[PDB]
């Protein structure tokens, strides 16, 4: 069966938009990542400066 | 016999000069000191920012 949040799509379409489904996930995915490394990066300068 | 450049004291005026070299002596020691360290200071510096 199909499921999505749109459904009632069959043949190429489908797989069309699970593909289209896996490029958001993984866009979302490295968005997240980019946040936690600029935080990251922050905390590691805090240290530079107190370590000086 | 009396060494220094004035010369010609005796007895206690002999010894007070000798304090007075001895003073000025541990006073251009402490100035030189203070000249290291400050350059060192710096140099520890150039260090932490290369480091970050």
């Amino acid at each position: 069966p199909h499921l999505g949040e749109g459904g009632a799509l069959t043949g190429t379409a489908r797989k069309a938009e699970e593909a289209r489904l896996r490029r958001a996930e993984i866009e979302r995915q490295t968005e997240l990542g980019r946040l936690q490394q600029q935080i990251e990066q922050r905390r590691r300068r805090a240290r530079a400066q107190i370590e000086a």
